[PDB]
């Protein structure tokens, strides 16, 4: 009844309806959207014609309404097209059938991806401008009949009216100008966002990426101003300091206009000598030029080498603080902590280790709490959206032999169902995956053949499942859930695997009987919940994938061609030595495998590379716009998955002793002890026997300590029961660590000192600080937090080791002994041609000179348990370049490696991180979120790090926050006082000061290295009139009030700046005509960010951000009291375990870990999980060519080699320990944040 032929009298009859016309449109009839069933299904003949509008919002004006056979609502234009076409035209008429035809969509569909094969080929062949016309055909003639169909521009709902439809009129219209200096065609990429509009499903996604990223302007720009500020510190502190070199000492001649000769070599002038590069020292292994400083801490240059400020730049030029351009990039790598141990190392090398206060503050203050605060505002964007989308759902909803074969059917169906079956094929599965699970490099003749023999047996008895199975219950309702069909086909895989063994050179698909692991889920909860994440991407979050995948091969095309060409031609300006480089861009595979790196967070390293090569600045813009829209998919992401998956003398003196224990006194006295014996821990340094009266001294302590210590016990068991010390965790820990101490100096005194098991426990002194956990309710409340954990931390461990011991096995069938490579100690370690050598036993047979070691990677795929360190390294994107290098070279069984050879090895590392790394941290994290959650509604909705006296002061800070008006301040009666005020209190002067802040910011940024004495006094100039003026309005503006500078707050913060720049300002004349201050200088210079930071009180959303962060201080403090001991107990370890160790990749002569400040340095890098790769290397090796074992130490030990053992141990255990610490305070500002908003 509603739905009709459009018809000349309803036009006309609309036309009236406009007449007498010269407030919201439906939801159920929008455009692109299903019609309800209300008005009823249309008729067969109506389908794909012209009908009468339904809303009456459209009714006033001149709409019409058509319908598929999946009846979407298509609202089209009823005024005449073109001006001569009108709507009842029957060419019109033709062109909107097939406009709406699903068969016109699949039509473009199937071009597009045609389209986008042919796009990824470089240097097509010369046959495909055919192809590149038909595609500019058919996209010319669907772009005609838009144009046939809806009109131009001029009513309404047109053509180019919605925004998506200017990509097409672009496009065409671009690609006919070009059929009209070759990399201009890289606009025709930008044919694959058509995708996005043939597909409705995506562009609801795209348009809610967008809602994200506008929900993002007050983060933004405090991003940007707290990286900018903390630019002009970092600039003022380390200008030019990258730039140190140890230039070769000289000596200048006598005359000869001022000629500078070296050892034996003489220059024409200084400027050219030191400028020259083969003068420098390079460090030790790597080809770096070693930085060095004149302060006392700084690193120090070899005999005969001095430290001198001229040079060009570390890292090719890119990395350095002279100006605020550099300053920026190399701060904002600092708050993505991409390679930012590079930076960390090379600035402490240059400037001094005291430094590392600096990037304590930059990691926190711009990186961890920045990046926390971009992620909590889109995982509440996210939520809100979320729940308007289900709110929508919920107003749809309210306005709505054959006898003998039966018998033995029944017999085994009777088996079969059987509870018994059912658990023995998963013990079965247990069984298959670990028998499995013992494959090693260096295996025998009877082992091979026993785990062959297991392959069948274990594969027979699950076909024997499956033929039992399909005769049971019936042969179609055998199929039914996807838990039968997934057997199905994994077992007849293995069935193909075993029939082709006859002829299968290339065996892999036996590594694919892992997956009947997950089989498991049944029982585990825990595996159901990492299903459901990986399900849930592919399907209810498929748009949002496909749009990340679409992305990321766009960013894989558009740089393929735009850097292809440069490459390939300036290789040699990239390359290590003479070699292609590893990651370039001259193809597709490669292309996509760079912005894969710098999804995974690896962005600078290829950046340069590029830089070098291609363009700076082009190479700048690409480079960063895939870092911001690529993250932000991945972060839209990760986050939809995490939130849409989730006798009367004993009694008298036991009353005495009590009151002593009770008593305060002795509490503090055993508080003072605990921090006394944990710092002498640290005074043990690798210098300790030198300093004679210092060991001594220590010693005596010790025994001290351990006689306190015992003494407190004793009275602690006296006093209290001894049900009651016992039934205490905290008194327990205590006793553990003195029973210890109790043994060592039980040992030694006996004379059974320097022993084998002996010596060892005497390193678990290090364990002494633990004693300080019980004592500080700060820390105690935050470990009582993590004990709560516990439980699900470890369900999660055992689910992740099970998802990793797919990817192990997988991985150490496919790489099993190819990581050995026979290196020439006399040149390097340096893989050779396999012209030369070819496999191991070549590599033996030349070994008549003593100089052919055939080494392997430290870190590789031999067998499981070495597999796991590898892929934990490759997980955490520490140390993986090693590993694919040596994986993607791999040639076969202890042969020779070979560049690229086998390169489709990449996959492997690829897709490894998209599921053990990507989905198993979505997993965790939304476990502990979800665990933490129930703490703080089991504790009475109350947080969980915090202490009882610290939540009294957050609560009453936080009534501070609240925004009372205050009554406007009486103006002064002194007539010039009048009239200062009305000018004062006026907005408008506000904005002058404001305006006044950004230009005293903007004349910060022109600071550089290369200040002519010009420059210098001119800004010095410039300096002095903003401080006078700033005087002036601070002199006036309290001149009109001279009675109320307490209140306002933001009144005192301006006085005291002012005059602490009235202090600069006058001291830099005094210290001109006075001593020069050597570094005190710079930090008065530094102490004018005060002006800069004057902005908060004028931005509402900056300040509202910022006072999440104070709330979260006495938070984040409990969980920094934690993590600092933890890493103090971890680096007494270092010290112990870890001196005397080789110097190599990641232990320089100023990283190393023989003295606490060292290690100190060390620990706190990999607290970010940054560069533990790098450090681990030089203990795992031992033993010739690598190490040199025998070799005398001072303190007792011998040998610089290393402990594999307790090395990996000591890594491991810390990464895993500082994550769960660092995680704890992701989500305490989340938190404070969902409160504060
Ligand atoms: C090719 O041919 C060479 C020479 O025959 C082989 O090199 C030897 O390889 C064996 C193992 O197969 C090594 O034996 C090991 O020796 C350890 C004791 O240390 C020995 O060398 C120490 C000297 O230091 C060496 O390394 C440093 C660098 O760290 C160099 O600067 C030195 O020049 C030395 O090369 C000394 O203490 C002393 O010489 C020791 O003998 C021992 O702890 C191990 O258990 C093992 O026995 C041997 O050291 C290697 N070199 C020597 C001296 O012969 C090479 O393996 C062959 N490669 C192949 C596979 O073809
Ligand atoms: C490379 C190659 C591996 C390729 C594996 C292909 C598996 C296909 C499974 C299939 O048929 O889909 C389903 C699995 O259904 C399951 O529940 C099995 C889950 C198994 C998860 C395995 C992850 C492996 C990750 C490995 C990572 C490395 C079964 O089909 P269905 O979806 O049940 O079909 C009906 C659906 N409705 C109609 C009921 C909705
Ligand atoms: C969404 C959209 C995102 C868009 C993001 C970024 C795009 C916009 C910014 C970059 C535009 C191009 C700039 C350019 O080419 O400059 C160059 C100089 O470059 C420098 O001097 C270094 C600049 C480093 C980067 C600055 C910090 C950025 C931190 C991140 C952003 C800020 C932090 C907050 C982020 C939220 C130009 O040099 P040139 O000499 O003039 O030309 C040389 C050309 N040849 C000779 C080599 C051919
Ligand atoms: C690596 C392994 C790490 C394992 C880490 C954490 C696991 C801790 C498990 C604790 C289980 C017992 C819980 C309990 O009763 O008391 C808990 C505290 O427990 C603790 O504080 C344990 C501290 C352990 C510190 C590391 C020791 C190993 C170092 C190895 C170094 C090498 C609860 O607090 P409480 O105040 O006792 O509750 C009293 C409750 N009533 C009686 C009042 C109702
Ligand atoms: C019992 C363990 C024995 C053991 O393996 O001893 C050592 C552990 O060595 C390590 O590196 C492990 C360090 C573990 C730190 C745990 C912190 C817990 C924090 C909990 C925080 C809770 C709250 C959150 C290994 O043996 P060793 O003693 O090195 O053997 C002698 C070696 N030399 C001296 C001969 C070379
Ligand atoms: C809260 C709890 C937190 C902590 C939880 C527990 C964490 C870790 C517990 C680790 C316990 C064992 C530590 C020492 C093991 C060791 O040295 O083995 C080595 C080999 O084996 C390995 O390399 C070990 C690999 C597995 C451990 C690292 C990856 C963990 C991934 C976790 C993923 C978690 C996902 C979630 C020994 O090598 P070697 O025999 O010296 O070599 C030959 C030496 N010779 C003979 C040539 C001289
Ligand atoms: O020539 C070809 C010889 C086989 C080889 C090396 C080639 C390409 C892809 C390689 C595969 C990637 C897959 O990646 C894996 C691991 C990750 C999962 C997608 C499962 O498949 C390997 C088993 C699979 C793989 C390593 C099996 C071997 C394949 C080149
Ligand atoms: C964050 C994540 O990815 C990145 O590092 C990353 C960096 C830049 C851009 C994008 C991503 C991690 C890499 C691996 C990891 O490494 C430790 C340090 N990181 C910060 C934490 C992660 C995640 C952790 O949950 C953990 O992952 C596990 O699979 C499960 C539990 C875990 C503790 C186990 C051991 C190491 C892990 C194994
Ligand atoms: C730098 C940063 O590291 C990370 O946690 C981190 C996490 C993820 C990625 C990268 C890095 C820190 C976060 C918190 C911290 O504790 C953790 C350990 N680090 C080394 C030191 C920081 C910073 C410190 O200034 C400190 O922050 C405070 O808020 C103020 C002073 C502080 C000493 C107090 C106690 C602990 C602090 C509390
Ligand atoms: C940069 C590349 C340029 C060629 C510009 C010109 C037209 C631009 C497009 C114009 C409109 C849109 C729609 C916009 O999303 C929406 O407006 C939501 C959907 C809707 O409009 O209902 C997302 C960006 C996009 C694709 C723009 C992407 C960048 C484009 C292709
Ligand atoms: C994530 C979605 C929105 C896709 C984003 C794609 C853009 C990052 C690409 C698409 C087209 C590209 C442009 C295509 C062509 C050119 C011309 C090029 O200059 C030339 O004249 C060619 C090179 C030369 O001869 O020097 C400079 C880069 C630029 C603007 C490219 C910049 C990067 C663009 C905008
Ligand atoms: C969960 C526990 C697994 C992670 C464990 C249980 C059994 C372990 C395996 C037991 C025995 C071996 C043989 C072992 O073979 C060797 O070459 C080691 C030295 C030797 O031969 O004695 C290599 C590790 C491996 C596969 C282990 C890897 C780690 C496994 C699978
Ligand atoms: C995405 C849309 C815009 C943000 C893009 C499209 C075209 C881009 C421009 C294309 C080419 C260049 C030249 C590029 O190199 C230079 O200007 C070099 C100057 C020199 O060498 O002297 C700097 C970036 C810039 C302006 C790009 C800036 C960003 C633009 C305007
Ligand atoms: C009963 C359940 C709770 C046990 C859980 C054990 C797991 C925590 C796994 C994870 C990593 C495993 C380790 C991985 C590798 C090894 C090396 C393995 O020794 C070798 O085969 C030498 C390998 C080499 O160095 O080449 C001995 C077992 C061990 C310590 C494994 C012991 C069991 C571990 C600690
Ligand atoms: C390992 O590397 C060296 C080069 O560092 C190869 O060349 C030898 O180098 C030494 C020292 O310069 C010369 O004295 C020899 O005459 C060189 N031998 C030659 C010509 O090969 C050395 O050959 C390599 N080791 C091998 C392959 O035995």
């Amino acid at each position: 009844s509603s739905f009709r032929r459009f018809t000349r009298e309803s036009l006309a009859a609309i036309e009236k309806r406009m007449a007498e016309k010269q407030p919201r449109p439906q939801l159920d009839l929008q455009a692109s959207k299903k019609l309800p069933d209300l008005y009823g299904n249309p008729p067969r003949e109506l389908i794909g014609e012209p009908l009468e509008d339904l809303d009456p919002f459209y009714s006033t004006q001149k709409t019409f309404i058509v319908l598929n056979k999946g009846k979407t609502i298509f609202r089209f234009s009823a005024t005449n097209a073109l001006y001569v076409l009108s709507p009842f035209h029957p060419v019109r008429r033709a062109a909107v059938k097939i406009l709406v035809h699903s068969l016109f969509s699949m039509l473009i569909m199937c071009t597009i991806l045609t389209n986008c094969v042919f796009m990824a080929q470089h240097d097509p062949p010369p046959w495909t401008k055919y192809v590149e016309y038909t595609f500019t055909a058919i996209y010319t003639f669907e772009s005609l009949v838009k144009i046939l169909a809806r009109g131009f521009c001029l009513h309404a709902f047109t053509f180019l009216r919605d925004p998506w439809n200017w990509l097409d009129f672009s496009v065409i219209v671009m690609a006919y100008t070009t059929e009209f200096v070759s990399a201009l065609r890289t606009f025709r990429v930008l044919r694959a966002l058509k995708t996005i509009s043939v597909i409705s499903g995506l562009k609801t996604i795209v348009g809610a990426l967008i809602q994200s990223v506008k929900k993002l302007a007050d983060v933004m720009v405090l991003t940007v101003f707290c990286l900018s500020v903390f630019a002009l510190i970092g600039l003022q502190l380390f200008m030019g300091n990258l730039r140190h070199k140890c230039v070769r000492n000289f000596t200048e001649l006598n005359g000869t206009n001022g000629s500078v000769e070296a050892d034996g070599l003489v220059w024409n002038s200084l400027d050219v000598y030191l400028n020259d590069p083969a003068n420098y020292l390079l460090k030790n292994g790597t080809t770096d030029v070693l930085l060095c400083g004149n302060s006392s801490d700084a690193g120090t240059c070899p005999e005969g080498y001095r430290c001198l400020k001229a040079g060009e730049n570390p890292d090719h030029g890119y990395t350095s603080f002279d100006s605020f351009a550099w300053a920026f990039l190399a701060l904002f790598r600092l708050m993505t902590q991409d390679c930012w141990e590079r930076l960390y190392q090379q600035t402490l090398r240059s400037a001094g280790k005291i430094y590392m206060i600096f990037f304590m503050l930059v990691i926190f203050l711009g990186s961890f709490y920045l990046v926390n605060l971009i992620l909590a505002v889109v995982a509440m964007a996210y939520e809100e959206q979320n729940q308007a989308t289900i709110a929508e759902t919920e107003e749809k909803e309210k306005r709505f032999c054959c006898p003998l074969w039966m018998s033995i059917k029944q017999k085994v169906k009777f088996v079969v169902m059987d509870p018994f079956a059912d658990l023995t094929i998963t013990m079965c599965i247990v069984l298959n995956t670990l028998f499995m699970a013992l494959e090693h490099y260096n295996m025998t003749a009877e082992f091979e053949e026993m785990l062959q023999v297991g392959n069948l047996v274990f594969t027979g008895i699950f076909t024997a499942e499956m033929t039992f199975k399909i005769i049971a219950l019936d042969p179609y309702y055998y199929f039914q859930q996807g838990w039968n069909i997934f057997d199905s086909i994994i077992v007849i895989l293995s069935l193909m695997e075993l029939g082709l063994s006859r002829m299968g050179n290339l065996s892999v698909l036996r590594s694919f009987r892992l997956l009947r692991v997950f089989k498991l889920a049944k029982s585990w909860p825990t595996l159901n919940t990492l299903i459901k994440i990986i399900g849930n991407s592919v399907g209810a979050l498929g748009n949002l994938t496909l749009v990340l995948a679409i992305i990321v091969f766009i960013f894989a095309v558009v740089g393929m061609q735009l850097f292809g060409k440069n490459y390939s031609e300036l290789r040699h300006r990239i390359s290590d030595s003479g070699l292609l480089p590893r990651w370039h861009m001259m193809d597709f595979f490669h292309a996509f495998l760079i912005i894969f790196r710098i999804l995974c967070g690896e962005w600078i390293e290829t950046m340069w590379d590029c830089m070098e090569v291609s363009g700076q600045s082009l190479c700048l813009l690409v480079f960063l716009l895939v870092m911001v829209i690529g993250n932000l998919v991945v972060l839209n992401l990760f986050l939809a998955l995490l939130l849409s998956s989730f006798g009367k003398v004993w009694w008298r003196l036991r009353k005495t002793c009590y009151r002593i224990v009770e008593h305060s006194w002795f509490e503090t006295f055993i508080i003072f002890m605990i921090l006394l014996s944990s710092g002498a821990l640290a005074f043990e340094d690798i210098y300790l026997e030198e300093r004679k009266t210092i060991k001594v001294l220590l010693e005596y302590a010790d025994k001290m300590f351990t006689y306190v210590f015992v003494l407190e016990m004793l009275l602690k068991w006296v006093a209290y029961g001894f049900k009651k010390y016992f039934t205490n965790a905290w008194c327990w820990l205590d006793f553990l660590i003195v029973d210890v101490s109790l043994v060592s100096l039980v040992a030694n005194t006996l004379g059974f000192a320097e022993m084998g098991p002996i010596k060892s426990l005497r390193t678990l002194r290090a364990l002494r600080p633990l004693r300080a956990l019980s004592r500080f309710e700060g820390m105690r409340v935050v470990v009582n937090a993590l004990v709560g954990a516990i439980p699900s931390i470890m369900n999660v461990l055992l689910v992740c080791l099970i998802f990793w011991l797919i990817f192990s096995i997988m991985g150490v069938n496919l790489f099993a002994g190819k990581f050995g490579r026979c290196i020439n100690q006399t040149e390097g370690d340096l893989p050779l041609n396999y012209t030369i050598v070819n496999n191991k036993s070549e590599c033996e047979s030349f070994n008549v000179t003593g100089e052919l070691y055939w080494t392997k990677v430290k870190v590789n795929f031999d067998n499981v348990g070495a597999g796991y360190l590898a892929l934990l390294q490759v997980a955490t994107f520490k140390g993986w370049m090693d590993i694919m290098y040596a994986a993607v070279d791999s040639r076969g069984y202890e042969e020779q490696p070979q560049w690229e050879d086998n390169l489709y090895m990449y996959i492997y590392f690829v897709v490894f991180i998209i599921f053990g790394s990507f989905f198993t941290l979505n997993l965790f994290i939304g476990v502990i979120i979800d665990n933490f959650n129930q703490q703080k509604k089991k504790l009475g909705g109350q947080d969980i790090f915090m202490t009882e006296e610290q939540k009294k002061y957050y609560n009453a800070m936080k009534k501070l926050g609240s925004k009372k008006p205050q009554k406007p301040i009486p103006r002064p009666l002194n007539k010039y006082q009048g009239f200062i005020f009305d000018i004062v209190t006026k907005q408008a002067f506000d904005v002058t000061i404001m305006f006044l802040i950004c230009l005293n910011m903007v004349t910060m940024m022109v600071e550089t290295d290369d200040q002519s004495p010009e420059k210098v006094n001119i800004l010095a100039k410039i300096n002095l009139l903003f401080v006078a003026i700033f005087t002036g309005e601070c002199i006036v503006k309290m001149a009109a009030l001279r009675h109320y500078y307490f209140t306002n707050s933001w009144n005192i913060f301006d006085f005291v700046v002012v005059i602490l720049s009235i202090v600069g300002t006058v001291l830099s004349d005094i210290i001109q005509k006075y001593f020069f201050s050597p570094t005190l200088f710079r930090v008065i210079r530094l102490a004018r960010i005060g002006r800069i930071l004057r902005l908060i009180r004028g931005a509402k959303g900056i300040r509202t951000l910022l006072f999440a962060l104070m709330m979260s201080l006495p938070a984040l403090f409990n969980i920094g009291l934690l993590l600092f001991l933890v890493m103090f107990i971890y680096s007494i370890f270092g010290m112990a375990n870890f001196a005397y160790v080789k110097w190599e990749a990641g232990i320089d002569d100023m990283f190393n870990f023989q003295t606490f400040a060292n290690s100190m340095l060390c620990l706190f890098q990999i607290t970010t999980s940054a560069g533990w790769d790098g450090l681990l290397s030089p203990i795992l090796n031992t033993g010739p060519p690598y190490c040199d074992p025998n070799l005398p130490n001072s303190n007792g030990s011998r040998g610089n080699c290393g402990s594999p053992a307790v090395g990996i141990l000591f890594f491991t255990t810390y990464i895993i320990i500082s994550f769960l610490i660092v995680v704890n305070m992701y989500i305490a500002i989340i938190l404070e944040n969902f409160s504060v908003a």
